[PDB]
């Protein structure tokens, strides 16, 4: 009766992916990551009264001339897509990985969210948050944003994808 699900996290260079996922399964935001090696964590939680076994899979640094597998795995129940409001070429780049993502995937039901991290750096931003809401509506995805430095806001984003999942 606990669920298990399985949630890939993708994207750019220090969009904070790490960090994100760090504050989600430990509740504390650190100011320092291997960032090409590929990190997985587990973490449980209960949404709504059911118990989730989480697997988390905090992927290396990807750009625009990361290799993209041509084929999707079974095991892997969402993928939250990350780009930092203080960085162009982050918000470039997410929308390259979608591209390959969708690619890969095809039509299967598999949900993909956008989330646009470091909100907290508001003298830094240079990406809108109306910006980041109407791409991720053209990918019919949902849209949040959120900074690693608060972790309620982590929660959300894991949380939906979990509910994504499950519509
Ligand atoms: N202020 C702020 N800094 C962040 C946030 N997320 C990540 N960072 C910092 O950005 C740098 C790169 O973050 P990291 O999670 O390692 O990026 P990754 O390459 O996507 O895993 C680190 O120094 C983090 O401490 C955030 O939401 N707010
Ligand atoms: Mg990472």
């Amino acid at each position: 009766q606990s669920k298990s699900r399985k949630i890939a996290i993708l994207g750019y260079r220090s969009v904070g992916k790490s960090s994100l996922t760090i504050q989600f399964v430990e509740g504390q935001f650190v100011d320092s990551y291997d960032p090409t090696i590929e990190n997985t964590f587990t973490k449980l939680i209960t949404v709504n009264g059911q118990e989730y076994h989480l697997q988390l899979v905090d992927t290396a640094v990807q750009d625009e001339y990361s290799i993209f597998p041509q084929t999707y795995s079974i095991d892997i129940n969402g993928y939250i897509l990350v780009y930092s409001v203080t960085s162009i070429k982050s918000f470039e780049v997410i929308k390259v990985i979608h591209g390959k993502l969708l690619d890969m995937v095809g039509k299967v039901q598999i949900p993909i969210m956008l989330v646009g991290n470091k909100k907290d750096l508001h003298m830094e931003r240079v990406i809108s948050y109306e910006e980041g809401k109407a791409l991720a509506e053209s990918w019919n995805a949902a849209f949040l944003e959120s900074s690693a430095k608060e972790n309620q806001t982590a929660v959300d984003v894991f949380k939906r994808i979990i509910l994504e999942a499950e519509k």
